[PDB]
């Protein structure tokens, strides 16, 4: 059921070439200066580590950002596992916070690509170990991206049957945003 909407500027990108470009600019969070690091934030001020939206911008002073929407959960200490389910995933640049400050949620001022009905899931079991819990699709794919590495996400997409080697122009599941 996954579909994709893309800005016309990316009609001649593929999922692979887009996410590589995006991830190379976003950069590896672990390599970032501590004082410019953005670990992301969840909407919904009653809960620091879960919510319907998770937004994260480059820790390397670049404008690249990503927004995930769904039933989003993060276990924080000590297993640091991102789990639940991502229905919609959006990439672009220039993350800005919504009216209301830090847990109001965010938007991208420049939206490049949106994945719809992504069904990107993962489970967390407090009785399992960290290395086991990190095997979930949702965790390893998003964690890869925050580490400037799109390969885990691309592998998930391919395993789903999504073609990542083809121009958005020429992907049956993709349609262009009206300019
Ligand atoms: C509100 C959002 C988040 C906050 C405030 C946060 C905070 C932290 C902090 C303070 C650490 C320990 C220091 C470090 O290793 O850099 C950490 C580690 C880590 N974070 Fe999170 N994080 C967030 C979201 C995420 C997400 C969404 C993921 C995965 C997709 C993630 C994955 C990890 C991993 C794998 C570690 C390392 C655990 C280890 O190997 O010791 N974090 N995070």
């Amino acid at each position: 059921s996954t579909t994709i909407q893309y800005n016309s500027n990316y009609a001649d990108y593929s999922i692979s070439s887009y996410l590589r470009e995006w991830a190379n600019n976003f950069g590896d969070i672990d390599q970032a200066p501590a004082e410019t690091k953005d670990r992301g934030s969840f909407s919904g001020s009653s809960t620091l580590f879960s919510g319907t939206q998770y937004a994260i911008g480059s820790s390397h002073s670049n404008p690249e950002g990503m927004i995930a929407e769904g039933d989003l959960k993060y276990s924080f200490m000590p297993q640091h596992t991102f789990h639940g389910q991502i229905d919609t995933l959006q990439f672009g640049k220039d993350l800005a916070t919504n009216a209301g400050g830090p847990s109001a949620g965010k938007h991208l001022e420049k939206i490049d690509i949106t994945f719809n009905e992504l069904d990107l899931s993962g489970e967390f079991d407090s009785g399992k170990s960290m290395t086991e819990n990190h095997q979930g699709d949702m965790h390893k794919s998003v964690r890869g991206l925050m580490k400037g590495n799109p390969d885990p996400m691309l592998e998930v997409m391919k395993a789903k049957g999504i073609n990542v080697d083809t121009a958005f122009k020429d992907l049956s599941i993709a349609s262009q945003y009206p300019d």
